């Protein structure tokens, strides 16, 4: 009966902080670019009015470019902790600052989780306070960022804004807006979570590794 959220996106966009805003506590550690990067998954637990909310905060290593060996066993761990599948993938971007590294992070989500995990993805904009009480929809309508338009469209126009430093009632207000989207998206899905061939495999570490390499390979075969 729980709700499963997986935080994804470029490093330093504010997803760990986003997890904290949603759960309304000190769950994951926010951190500057100066700090040491995470190689391991972290999970946390909360609730939003009779529904238990479960968040999985993926490591920064997921976004890394070249060969990292510790990647495969941590993708298995991320899959095992989100089993049997996430209801929502939460792609976190900084408002007004969507770059190549962001497009690249959005690619890795597709590569790892599946090309249609985007149909269970909501785009979360951080630094909401830069709108100055302005509409997030109106800012998106008048955006010249062509690559962000692609990502939002692939996510079915589902967008949201967060000020991760907001406290008290202002925090509830913005989290409700997200909880509205989740609710609306889940209605489109009839309460279903996202699953793939890899979640089915999880009902050892070697067989998953081999199955994950093959899966990721296929997801790149579409992108041609
Ligand atoms: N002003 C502002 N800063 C934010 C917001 N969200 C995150 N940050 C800051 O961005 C930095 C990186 O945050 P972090 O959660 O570690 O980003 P992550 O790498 O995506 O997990 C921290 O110093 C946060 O305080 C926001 O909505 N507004
Ligand atoms: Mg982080």
């Amino acid at each position: 009966s729980e709700l499963r959220i997986i935080l994804v996106g470029k490093t330093g966009t504010g997803k760990s902080a986003a997890g904290n805003s949603i759960l309304r506590k000190q769950a994951f550690e926010s951190k500057l670019g100066s700090q040491t990067l995470t190689k391991t998954c972290s999970k946390s637990q909360g609730s939003w009015g009779n529904r238990e909310i479960v968040i999985i905060d993926t490591p920064d290593m997921f976004s890394w470019k070249d060969h990292c060996e510790a990647l495969y066993k941590e993708v298995q761990r991320c899959y095992l902790l989100s089993a049997p599948g996430p209801h929502v993938l939460l792609l976190v971007t900084q408002l007004g600052r969507y770059t190549s590294q962001d497009q690249q992070a959005a690619q890795r989500v597709k590569e790892i989780f599946g090309e249609d995990a985007m149909g269970h993805t909501i785009v979360l904009f951080t630094h909401k306070e830069d709108l100055n009480g302005g509409s997030l929809m109106d800012y998106m309508h008048d955006s010249d960022n062509k690559a962000l338009s692609k990502l939002v469209a692939a996510c079915g126009g589902r967008i949201c804004a967060f000020n991760n430093r907001a406290e008290g009632s202002n925090q509830d207000d913005q989290v409700k807006e997200l909880m509205d989207c989740i609710e609306d998206l889940l209605m489109e899905k009839n309460g279903d979570h996202y699953t793939n061939g890899l979640y089915s495999l999880i009902q050892r570490v070697k067989e998953f590794k081999q199955s994950l390499i093959k899966y990721m390979e296929t997801q790149r075969s579409y992108t041609a």
